[PDB]
């Protein structure tokens, strides 16, 4: 069975139809370079036939199909896990955040989020792909970048829907108490907005810089963030990226004791290093940071604002 | 992982029944078949840029005609959908003895005809009565049982298929041939099918073959009993010019040859039929032989007009194979 919206629905047979159809291409020595420019097109025409859930007319394409395949056991996902959490429940909404894009869904289980992009990023990641993998062949899948899992257009009415699917920031069984967007660019756009009086907050640069924002990870991690931080901007300064920022997502345990207690009292702490990471525990106070580099996609010239990233991010830590 | 076959027609066909039976697996079986359901169907239009292309067409289409009524005709024959899948997508359909094509999933299990528009078309007119005929059976008839109906589509050529579960054995083989149309006598001996390998037999060629077939006396009054109101069901529509397919198997014979298979092994370097699977034979009344009949072209001198109609052809039909079996 399938989702509420018809494209809900037109993804979930997607990624199933494109997940189950790879399951039966053997997996290369090597990815071609051919591999960078193909692509799976479906178009379905159902008269009077397996209505109940998806549209009668619908069309699926799936980008560099091995490519993203690669970047998944890359990232360590198996492809049937991924495939499950397209598949098994619908995908609930998370919030599309009030400016450039247009939707920001996540599978039911939290462990993928599906943005919706827009035609030109689609074109932005064909251009990168080839380098940002080779990046990824020599990081082992180790990296704050965003880790693209795979690259959909659905149509539905005649309308194109452009989707880039990606391993969240956040985990998917803690909570983020506090959220950020540093941006690292000096003083502009960056503090109180309707946000600070919404359900999540996404504060920005200034606001957690006033805060004296504690951020301790300790000397052993700090560094071994700080040096991925490092690689990676300057990955994105070898490759014109336009201007992206570092999410911040803090986790307060003693606050969801008492938020877990309450639901347990209606009936009457840890990430997974692996399973639900980007996550960093705090030297002491019962703490979890999730850190990542975002918007790799789509005022100064942003060469310059790989150092000034980095130095932003510099001082956060202790 | 399954790959596909030779021609890009029969990997598009492996590719076909495995998704739209993929596709079924996740549709629900109905309490009851609807009417539309006798008029819908699963179109997919698939067009690969430099993927997936070492056994498939970079573009093709597949069509499945009724998917829910044949899915139904399918348990009501008692096989099971992901049997019938693996059977043609474990390994490619190989070919047999075509009277334009005539394929056989590597198990013989199941046979692929290519029929033509004009036949999908018949299938269309006839699919809801056959299908109650079929209820009222309980899938025990002589007549072919349809398992699907496709049109796959490859270089924008359209080829349309018919899977049917065969008359013959998918183990046993059938040492002679009969095609038993029950007309009088005009062509009804085989040309060049004598030629050497399996002949097609035609009516004059039993007749005169003083053709032995005991199938026992119990038998022979359930399979008349079942021959009758299937020629009438037939008849009831328009239906006319089928035949009956005769295959015989000598077991004696057949050990000679299994024995041979097993003497090379040596040199150069449990018998019968399953009532269930193999449901169309016949045991012979002494222990010999096992024939194989079902009725078979269901779709498509002097004075030749006024020649013979469908409600006459039923009791010729009928009267010229109840005297083949003792």
């Amino acid at each position: 069975f399938r989702a509420s919206e018809p494209i809900l629905s037109v993804l979930m047979w997607g990624v199933n139809h494109t997940i189950n159809e790879l399951s039966n291409v053997p997996v290369p020595v090597m990815l071609m370079p051919d591999d960078f420019k193909a692509y799976s097109k479906i178009k379905v025409d159902n008269h009077l036939f397996n209505k109940e859930n998806l549209p009668s007319r619908f069309k699926f394409k799936e980008y560099c199909p091995m490519v993203f395949r690669n970047l998944r056991e890359r990232f360590g996902i198996d492809d049937q896990d991924y495939q499950n959490s397209v598949t098994r429940s619908a995908p609930i909404n998370s919030d599309s955040q009030g400016r450039c894009g247009t939707r920001f869904l996540t599978t039911y289980d939290r462990r993928f989020v599906i943005k919706t992009v827009s035609s030109e990023d689609v074109a932005e990641m064909h251009n990168i792909l080839k380098k940002y993998h080779q990046f990824i062949v020599e990081c082992h899948g180790n990296t704050l970048l965003p880790q693209f899992l795979g690259m959909y257009r659905l149509t539905v009415d005649g309308v194109e829907t452009y989707m880039v699917v990606t391993r969240n920031v956040f985990s998917h069984r803690l909570t983020v108490h506090r959220k950020y967007d540093l941006k690292g660019s000096t003083v502009a756009r960056e503090a109180s907005d309707k946000e600070k009086a919404k359900d999540l907050p996404t504060f920005k640069d200034n606001d957690f810089l006033n805060e004296g924002q504690k951020l301790h990870v300790g000397e052993e991690s700090k560094k071994n963030f700080l040096e991925k931080l490092k690689r990676d901007v300057e990955f994105l300064a070898q490759l014109k990226i336009m201007d992206y920022s570092l999410l911040v997502g803090i986790h307060d345990v003693d606050r969801a004791e008492q938020e877990e207690m309450e639901v347990e009292e209606r009936a009457e702490d840890p990430s997974v290093d692996v399973y639900a990471m980007k996550s960093h525990e705090s030297s002491p106070k019962k703490e979890v940071y999730f850190m990542a580099i975002i918007d790799i996609l789509t005022t100064v010239n942003p060469e310059q604002y790989s150092k000034r990233f980095n130095e932003f991010m510099s001082n956060i830590l202790t």
